[PDB]
């Protein structure tokens, strides 16, 4: 086809980026993260026990209010690196960016307070490949492609730095030159089935003392931060002089601006973040601590161990995900 369409995103505190979808007839609206690091769609279910407080605080899909619902009921569990949801498969009509599609999705009945009581979003729309989909369910973008309406077999992500402006934008079927500049630099995927590319080094200043012999980088739109393995991140943080807490790393806020550049060697170029790009600079006080937008995520094989380039990275680099050619294009965001 020749359709290009967009999903307007909200940016909550530079840590959560989410848009809205409609499910059912009439449409029930959900806030969802669009996640290239997974391939299932899910929303919380009306059948979620209200003893799960997350299900008290989020919008619940009620199949009993939708005339286009089609029962399946196969149990499924989605195990993310940060937590787990469980429930069952349903089918209904999903509206995303004014595109309407028949989609199998998870109705989540078990929704733990961590992390989901911290989520502004209700659910997740996986933008990964069918090969990562739990229960082999056709991901939403594969179903949109099957309709033959999109101009290209690509989707693009813009995540704004500002958190009276759009928080971000997903273009389905292309990219938006309003939100990037210069040429795209394209890196091929290591393989179809995952949005993962070869990385050739991680530098702190001019010193590439990480990933010297090559490593993996997942381009993960559903992650808040840049992440690496615990041992990788520990060495990175020792070089920055950052202190490890339970869930994050911190520096004294006065040190934040003095922190060195971090470069990611992707497809022959250095993608450099300055301290402004990865320090939550909420203060300049030596008596306060400022969080870094980088932390440990230990991802098991076959996907990991791997780095993941989340919102911290995507904020600087507008990202095109090319399904037609199995590649990722990065351009300077604006
Ligand atoms: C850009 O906006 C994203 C905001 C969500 C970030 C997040 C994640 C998160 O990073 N993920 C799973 C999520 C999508 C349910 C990621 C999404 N991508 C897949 C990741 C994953 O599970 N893996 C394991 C398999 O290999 C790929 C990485 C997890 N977990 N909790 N939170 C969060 C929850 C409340 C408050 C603040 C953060
Ligand atoms: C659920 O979907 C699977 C695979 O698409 C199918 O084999 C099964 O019959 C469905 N179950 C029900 C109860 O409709």
């Amino acid at each position: 086809g020749n359709t290009t369409s967009s999903v307007i995103l909200t940016n909550y505190m530079d840590t959560q980026y989410y848009g809205e979808i409609g499910i059912g007839t009439p449409p029930q609206t959900f806030k969802v993260v669009f996640d290239t690091g997974s391939s299932n769609v899910w929303v919380p279910s009306s059948k979620c026990s209200r003893l799960y407080t997350a299900c008290v605080y989020h919008k619940l899909f009620d199949a009993s209010d939708s005339s286009s619902y089609k029962h399946n009921g196969t149990e499924l569990t989605l195990r993310y690196s940060t937590g787990t949801v469980s429930g069952f498969l349903s089918q209904d009509i999903i509206t995303v960016g004014g595109i309407t599609v028949t989609q199998m999705f998870g109705e989540v009945t078990e929704m733990p307070a961590l992390p989901f009581m911290l989520a502004e979003f209700d659910g997740v729309v996986g933008m990964g490949f069918i090969e990562q989909a739990i229960g082999r369910v056709t991901p939403i973008f594969d179903n949109i492609i099957s309709q033959g309406v999109l101009k290209e077999d690509v989707f693009s992500f813009y995540y704004n730095r500002d958190s009276q402006s759009l928080g971000g934008q997903i273009v389905l079927g292309g990219s938006d030159p309003q939100h990037y500049e210069g040429n795209f630099h394209y890196i091929n995927l290591i393989k179809t089935g995952v949005w993962q590319i070869q990385m050739k080094g991680v530098s702190v200043g001019s010193s590439t003392l990480l990933c010297e012999d090559g490593c993996l980088a997942l381009v993960d739109t559903g992650a808040s931060y840049i992440s690496g393995s615990t041992s990788s991140i520990e060495k990175l943080m020792e070089a920055l002089g950052a202190k490890k807490r339970l869930f994050d790393y911190v520096v004294k806020c006065n040190e934040g601006p003095t922190l060195p550049d971090i470069s990611f060697h992707l497809g022959g170029k250095e993608y450099t973040l300055t301290s402004a790009d990865y320090v939550f600079q909420e203060s300049y006080s030596s008596k306060k601590l400022c969080t870094l937008a980088i932390h440990a995520m230990d991802i098991p094989p076959p996907t990991g161990p791997t780095w993941a380039l989340g919102a911290t990275f995507i904020r600087k680099f507008y990202t095109e995900f090319d399904r037609r050619n199995n590649r990722i294009g990065f351009a300077l965001a604006r």
